[PDB]
């Protein structure tokens, strides 16, 4: 659409030092003045109206901290263990779709590098639909170290995933995500504004998947405890608690609270240790990873800022991105008065008002119109 | 033959004569119980009204309304030049065609509407202003109006996975007809103001062209006769319904019910939550009880019309739980539980809310299967009618999003409207692990935030005035 | 401030015709654009930041109504006794000090006219405070039938009051609103920013001018249910339950609040026959009139209202001003389903969110900042 | 001598050199543990930093700090021309005109300030960039600094009425001291910020020169030695309290606690909530852990520093009702339920929601009457302390309005500020119907919405995008 001139002039030495980027909301400011109408759609949607996509964040703002001081703090560890491998920090890229838009160049295999490239690796889930093939992005991996995921999307041809599973395995990916909250995949209208999933996923069809791989299975859109709890009858090693970045059915719950909700069950039912509960969706901040992580998810996940990292930065953005949060999470936990990921339980957390879900009466149009209230003081025109 | 300056010379309130297309009538007595106030009348009696009159109505009423002794002979040719009336569009000036040439399809093509709000923001600019305040405005500063809506979004879902949702089946019934798809369009009045050519013909039209078709509600205050509205219905398939306010003069009422029975209509909407006009200020700033809704009609009146009628009899108007279990109580086929679209009583409840108060007591008190409850307002996206239905409703209705859909597309509009909301049901459906209306049950919805409707206190100008915010990082240059 | 152009070029005829006025916000629009800045800071004021003034109007607002259908609704009567007298319509004009800064020709002589000069007579109630003699306003009075009230502020030389009230008396008012929340008058900082009571009342002071005076007294500020219950173990007629418009104690609950609140405990305690309650501040709309009277008032007062209709219309505003709020509760009562004040409950009202007064969470500025959502459809530009 | 080169030599992180006021100072092991990150120094290491270090600095600290064998000798005169640093203030531009005729004397007058917040107001104006976003800044996207003061809107009154209220007295006593008034100011690193010639004696002046005198909490990283600022106390009667970060050269604290006590401070306000830096986006955009303020500190070792003096210990910062259990329990004067001003960890909950939770267990667990809370944050008009009082706080502190007040007007903008408050102090408890702050009990407080905080649910940008309102009358011409 012409606007490639403005685009490049932006994106060509307009962009700051990324040693000035403070906050992953720094990235997607960047990403949408410079990213194709083509990508941004594509990348910063929701299902329309998008309330779930913003409740996701939002929701972590009805929880609030309860701090303990006087505490040592000299010292603090962020590194947990997720689905067999001990990683790094407790946050993980996700698996978006396409990685090529926005960074055409390398696509997802400059995420596999900004994930080992510096001292921290972070865990990578690589999309079914991916822009790049598996072998690819595997392969483009700087470390033995860095731990690699792959959600898979089965296909109607049960054939074509049956032999990707056995390929990525044998690639070395180190579990597997089945994504079973797309079997259409929802409006996002922005998109669809400027313009492969098998629909009948059953519990069996997962059954039958144990069966036929050693790789760690979690089921990747889970959405309700019940749904928590047969990921647990039917044996899969977790659950990734999510409604798709808010891209699939827009009224869904925020996925914060639905880990409040879940979590106390899998104690009564004492099904907890049996099953790796992971969260994603709006985490923007390492307050929202340490609310998270407090109320008993394994590890977190993030698709779209390491997404507008990646494309903006490539594989050194997304190594910034890890930096950045690595530090919110680290600083946060000195002042929450933990050392430890173990050491964040859930009574560090005010849940009071974590159902303070409002939606306001309509404002007084009028009342409002005509009110004016006090003004500060002026100063001398002379 | 009779003469025009005597004629004119009746150009006062009380005794008040006009021309209507040739014929002259003595509108005094009539002037006080006009549907829309008196005034437009008033401020145009003596002269030859027409320019107002012809485009704007049900063509039989004058000769159904009007008595013969009323009906006074013909005026010799015409009333003198500004003795003719211009259109109505009070507020309008030479703007018919800034907006003729906005409307001038510079209006998207079809395929290029996504939702039902696009229809709005598109009427709002291509519409005449009368026409735009009546068909948006709420009565008196409009909390119940926007509220309708915003109770929907108290709810949220809890969508079961890995459930095999590859067909999908959208279809219901309503009120004894299998009916394609789980909404209706509500009565309203007037679709002439925005469509002056067909106005509720092309809604006929659009129900039922195309491979879904869904109940259309005609009003008692409808621009066309209902005999031209159920002959343009394009498919013998396709049902229709009449919504009645009952007249002061009950043989007139009497005589309105025997009519649309034999011309078809399947059910008869009473509708009860206006027996005194809304106040609409915005159409007011622009330019309350009257003998055409009677506002005496209470429960014996509904027990006398279901012995006149064969037809299944619908309360549409209620706006409590006592009234749901009273109209169930004298045995009448089904409730709607609305408040008028919100121009009528300003802060009744959310018919949501109501739905979700009232549908387990029908539970507790077993009465829940032989009522069935409709609800409306605010409905404009498929989870929204989702959420109705998980909560027990049987049907939900549309007033606003078919004028403006009609309004600016006519009859496709209107098609395509009924085709973007079964498209955002059936998708949310899949997204939500069901797959056919009985299936959608309570236990999918999230109801733990349903009351939560604040108000906040009010704040703190002085504070938010001198607050600064965080910023993000600029490009070196902009 | 050489404003006075602009303000008698609004004021002389651009003013719309009175027919053209469709509620009580249009007069308030209108003062605002033409009164005097030292009359319109002392008229619009509250008591700092303005919270209690705003919230007096919107804890309306918490409060729905549950209608009747299919009642009778052709005829409907709103008037109603209100202290001893039976009077037309269930609201007052309340007492406004100095009604000369917007209407310096009659000031509160013209509400006595305007009150009496139509088909409805609205009690009036005048200010000890007031910028025209008692004498005077009282004699400005167009009907015999019209009712007055005096509100009485007492002084610390208490003869100068003694003998006011002895001379009301004679005058023939109606009965006294001693007010006894403003001991100290509420800092308007809108009014400091451009520029008589006794501190010392108690309740016995209240019991010695029962003994000296045959008025029906009613204690004019009372804001908390204790008060109330003393109100009523002193044995005065009435109690206005009120926070002078929230210009005296800024965070003072609401008015209607406390009603909803009171009443109950008055039926409790039983003595709810033995006391008139009114309630005043925010009323603008028959709707708060009725939710009001539904709660338990005897009736509502007004200030602000007609003092702006007054100051733009003078006493044939403050008559469509009564005109316009007769028809708001009139046609809301056919509306509700019923026909007669004493038909008005409480339970034709929804108070489950009464309480739903809420402070939000901060405002997440970054997140909103980057945020963009959905866009309708854009027209052709050709 | 030393000379010029071979000292600019020095030009690195890590080994860095630096010259400060003519003598040479070898900054290499103290650039990490620079109070305000190393940055500073780093960036302007091997010049002569002075113009940086000589405003900006509690004199005494290199003298302190500064091991004397880091302390070299004489560079010979000067540093050659752009070795000799510019003032700091990071992203101002020419500026520092429009602002000083800003500030001059255009300043409104002292008896137009009506409100703290004028002298926000001003202050954002006529403020140096660096200081405006050292002084206003939370930490990290900020939601816990507006929550602070939002979180007592979330409280109402019930005042009583006919209570002689004639003399009003708001005196109360903290910490063993009859004081004027209820409040105090609270620690504040670098007045001189704002007000760069008296920078802290200045509000040591304000606080002591009126009739009413108010208690000043002195700050560990003060621009100005303790020394000065108790010296520069105009009146005797006035009290001055030291607020302690520890060091992990904890001899180094020991020092500053007998030191502090011989000048006569009354009170130890160690500061517990700062372990590690608080992230000050706004601040960072403009340009964690150090040994100075030792992160290792714990509760036994407060346990040691009650052996170590006679004064009254007081924990600044605390978050939850367990630690003020603990406080009481080993024995401490007092707690101040703090977080910062919102610049340490950022969703901490209000000071005054704390409080409300703390005191019902404090009388439980019948050790209320030993130990006194004091409540900062967020204070802005005299009705927010009384919340805090009638809540059970001994005293409510104030921050950023006393730097606001101070930096603008200097010392009789602190005296006007504390005239100001009080003022809203005595009229709102006339208007409450009390008469001494021991009268100031809850149950003049409604506390039923105490916990309302609520986030809305995200809305609906095309249902708003296309509303219309109501509007007013307009005038026929405008
Ligand atoms: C001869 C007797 C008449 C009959 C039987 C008749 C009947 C009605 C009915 C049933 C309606 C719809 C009300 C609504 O929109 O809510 C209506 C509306 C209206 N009528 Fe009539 N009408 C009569 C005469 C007139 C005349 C003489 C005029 C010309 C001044 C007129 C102008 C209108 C208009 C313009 C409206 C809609 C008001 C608006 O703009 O919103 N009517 N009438
Ligand atoms: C010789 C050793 C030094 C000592 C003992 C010393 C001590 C301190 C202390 C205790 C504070 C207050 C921190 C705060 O505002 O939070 C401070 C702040 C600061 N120091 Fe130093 N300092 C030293 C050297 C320097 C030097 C060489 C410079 C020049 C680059 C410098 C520049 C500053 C500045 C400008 C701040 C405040 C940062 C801001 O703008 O917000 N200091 N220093
Ligand atoms: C551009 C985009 C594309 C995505 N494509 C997929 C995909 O290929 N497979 C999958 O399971 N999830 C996909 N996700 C979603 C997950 O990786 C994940 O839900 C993530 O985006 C979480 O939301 P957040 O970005 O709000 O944290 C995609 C997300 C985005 C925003
Ligand atoms: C222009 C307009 C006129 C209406 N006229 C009628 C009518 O003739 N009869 C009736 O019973 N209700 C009427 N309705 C309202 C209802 O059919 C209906 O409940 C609907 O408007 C619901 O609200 P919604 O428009 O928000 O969906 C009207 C609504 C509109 C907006
Ligand atoms: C301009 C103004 C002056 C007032 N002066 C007095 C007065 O003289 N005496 C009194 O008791 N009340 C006074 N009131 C307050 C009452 O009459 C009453 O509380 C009323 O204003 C209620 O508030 P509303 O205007 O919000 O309904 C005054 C109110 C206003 C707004
Ligand atoms: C510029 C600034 C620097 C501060 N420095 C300190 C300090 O040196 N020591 C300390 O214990 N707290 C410090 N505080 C915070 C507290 O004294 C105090 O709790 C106060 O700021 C409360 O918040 P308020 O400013 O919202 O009233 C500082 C606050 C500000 C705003």
């Amino acid at each position: 659409t012409k606007e490639d001139i403005a685009r490049k002039e932006q994106l060509k030495s307009l962009l700051p030092p990324l040693d000035n980027i403070i906050n992953l909301y720094d990235f997607e400011y960047l990403a949408s003045q410079t990213l194709t109408k083509q990508a941004w759609a594509f990348y910063s949607s929701g299902a329309n109206d998008e309330v779930t996509h913003r409740e996701n964040h939002n929701a972590y703002h009805r929880i609030f901290f309860k701090p303990k001081i006087l505490v040592d703090v000299r010292k603090v560890d962020i590194s947990t263990d997720m689905l067999g491998s001990h990683v790094d920090v407790p946050f993980y890229v996700s698996a978006t779709a396409l990685c090529k838009l926005g960074n055409p160049l390398e696509g997802e295999k400059d995420v596999a590098r900004g994930c080992g490239q510096g001292v921290t690796k972070v865990p990578q889930m690589i999309s079914t639909l991916a822009s790049c093939s598996p072998e690819e992005i595997i392969e483009a991996a700087p470390s033995d170290k860095q731990i690699q995921w792959y959600q898979l999307y089965v296909n109607s041809d049960r054939k074509i995933t049956d032999d990707l599973v056995k390929n990525v395995e044998k690639l070395g990916v180190k579990a597997l995500f089945v994504t079973v909250d797309a079997p259409s995949l929802g409006q996002r209208e922005k998109d669809m504004k400027l313009k492969f999933i098998d629909p009948s996923l059953t519990w069996k069809d997962i059954e039958e998947l144990k069966k036929k791989t050693k790789l760690p299975i979690v089921i990747k859109g889970v959405q309700r405890t019940e749904d928590v709890i047969k990921a647990a009858e039917i044996g899969v090693s977790g659950v990734v608690l999510s409604n798709h970045g808010g891209r699939q059915l827009d009224f869904s719950r925020a996925p914060i609270e639905v880990l409040a909700e879940t979590m106390p069950i899998l104690e009564q039912r004492n099904l907890k240790d049996k099953l790796e509960v992971f969260v994603d969706g709006g985490v923007r901040r390492g307050t929202d990873v340490l609310k998270a992580l407090c109320l008993g998810a394994k590890g977190v996940g993030l698709g779209r800022p390491f997404l507008y990292a990646n494309s903006c930065y490539g594989r050194n953005g997304v190594e910034k991105a890890i930096e950045i949060l690595r530090d919110e999470i680290e600083m946060s936990m000195r002042l929450l008065g933990v050392t430890s990921i173990a050491e964040l339980k859930p009574d560090l957390l005010d849940l009071s008002t974590l159902k303070a879900r409002t939606v306001g009466v309509p404002n007084d149009v009028l009342y409002n119109e005509v009110y004016e209230g006090p003004t500060l003081t002026e100063f001398e025109d002379a």
